């Protein structure tokens, strides 16, 4: 029988990147929450928050096959990035882990949003691309704040 | 005969990102070739070059199922980024497009390099993650140079 479900594969793929995101987030102290590489860039706190919430929305939508969920506003009082990070990483992990293998084949009607329909797997690949994209930026932020010992962009696990 | 048009799917996936990379590269004039967001960061030219060459090596290696190709040094006189970009984007596109669907299942012995064996498809996903990762950084560079009208990080359709 299969050693792992699709869900389990996606979760490992997710974590191989999100773990790095979290390592980077821990290098950001309150003093740099509002750091910006450029005058028109997001603050570090904005960037990190956007990554956590946006991915949660992708997973949430994917899990429930419901496109309306996608732009549902997340209101969270947490304030402390690191705690926020661990909270939403766990919520996101659990959503994905709870999916069946057919769920990944379900078609999502996203014309209203991406102007197109899409398999749940393509949709999740988009969420990954989005996370990897922003993590790349986060790398630049963190070096800008002066940190030089940075993790590999992706974890061997 | 390739029932899944794997190559063709990968190519479309590749281009949906590489096209944005190229749009960004065109916003970089010779005057900013050596721009760096931080004193310890790669220059814009170094970053863009690294993306073009690294991906070419992934594809090259994938196409020929030959791990030795991977760290083969690329020597290129071009100098002009944009031309370099279009040249290597086309070479990369052609390599991937010329692959059969079984090629994507071939196992690559990469212990010497990543300390692990890997399917060609996982290997190509790594190449994509790497491109997306660096394109994220390139976005920070380009805003830093002063450009504010930036493409979406990925082109759909
Ligand atoms: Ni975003
Ligand atoms: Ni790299």
């Amino acid at each position: 029988s299969n050693a792992m479900s699709r869900a389990k594969k996606w979760v490992q793929y997710f974590l191989s990147h999100r773990h790095v995101t979290m390592e980077l987030i821990h290098k950001i102290d309150e003093a740099h929450y509002d750091y910006k590489p450029t005058p028109t860039s997001m603050t570090a706190k904005q960037l990190a928050t956007h990554m956590l919430f946006s991915f949660y929305n992708f997973a949430n939508t994917a899990k429930h096959g419901d496109p309306s969920l996608f732009r549902q506003k997340i209101e969270e009082p947490e304030t402390n990035l690191a705690k926020l990070a661990e909270t939403y990483t766990e919520k996101t992990r659990q959503l994905i882990e709870s999916m069946s293998d057919d769920d990944f084949d379900r078609t999502l009607d996203l014309t209203a949003i991406f102007g197109t329909q899409m398999s749940t797997a393509q949709f999740l690949q988009l969420a990954m691309d989005h996370e990897i994209h922003h993590k790349g930026q986060l790398f630049v932020y963190v070096r800008g704040m002066g940190h030089t010992d940075l993790p590999l962009f992706v974890k061997r696990g």
